[PDB]
């Protein structure tokens, strides 16, 4: 049906997810959403991540069909740049890096925390081992 050979790949996906777009800038470490705010840059579509073997790459588009299509390749090493609302608001942000110099910052959230949780916790389940393999 699908299980035949195991490999190093998270296999994270999500047909229903929302993400924000903000200039790749940062003069510090601690974010400030409560003061940053954002209601314009926030496209909706499908987001997922995977890894061939020695490296990884995140693919995004639309679970339905989309159009443009894009992705963000990762070196599968400089894993970092992930945080949430320092002052507590109602969303979260995630970023990635590759080669130790190229990293993109974007926000991820949903009209509800319950759903946005299952999605986030899903990508992790595949990454680090805790609840399953």
């Amino acid at each position: 049906m699908a299980a035949e050979l195991e490999y190093e790949s998270v296999l994270c996906v999500k047909p229903d997810v929302s993400v924000y777009r903000i200039p790749p800038r940062a003069s510090n470490r601690g974010y400030r959403a409560s003061d940053w705010k954002l209601d314009q840059p926030d496209w909706t579509g499908r987001l997922r991540i995977t890894s061939k073997g020695k490296i990884a790459y995140i693919k995004l588009e639309d679970k339905v069909s989309g159009e443009l299509f894009a992705q963000a390749p990762v070196e599968q090493y400089p894993g970092i740049a992930v945080e949430t609302v320092t002052d507590s608001s109602r969303y979260f942000v995630i970023r990635i890096q590759d080669g130790t110099g190229r990293s993109a910052f974007i926000g991820i959230g949903f009209t509800d925390r319950g759903d946005a949780f299952d999605f986030n916790v899903s990508l992790q389940d595949h990454f680090k081992w805790v609840k399953q393999e």
